[PDB]
């Protein structure tokens, strides 16, 4: 079950400029990292100067 | 925000066996341990004999 509610909080926050789109991950390790934006705003908010959304959360894959 | 999502999972996850009361948890370590059952029903468990609904997930408090 804890990979459901992984799934779950996942599909329910979709990135947070453009308010459409989900966001971007990796798996790094055992980790889940879930980042701030898709990968589309990200790259634009690099090109754009912009780094006030920049960040991400970790979630473990284990339990 | 990870720590109001921790928080909004664990308000909508009851304790599986009575489906009322809200889980037991610990804070082990730097690991947040969420029981599948509320205290009660948990040595309710162990003194009827059944452990099918033993366990938990763990999440942890960083990012
Ligand atoms: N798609 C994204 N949305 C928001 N922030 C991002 C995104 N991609 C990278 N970042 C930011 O880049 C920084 C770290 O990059 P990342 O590759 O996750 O870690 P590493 O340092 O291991 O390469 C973090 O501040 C992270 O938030
Ligand atoms: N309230 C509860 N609900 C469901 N399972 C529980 C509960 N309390 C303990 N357990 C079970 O007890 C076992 C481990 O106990 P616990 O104290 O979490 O770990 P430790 O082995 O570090 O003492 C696990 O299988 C756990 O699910
Ligand atoms: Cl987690
Ligand atoms: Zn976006
Ligand atoms: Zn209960």
């Amino acid at each position: 079950k804890k990979t459901n509610w992984l799934k779950r909080i996942y599909r329910v926050r979709p990135c947070v400029k453009c308010k459409v789109a989900p966001r971007n991950w990796k798996v790094k390790n055992k980790h889940l990292r879930i980042y701030n934006m898709c990968k589309t705003c990200f790259n634009n908010s690099i090109d754009i100067g912009d780094d006030t959304y920049h960040g991400h959360d970790d979630w473990l894959m284990y339990a």
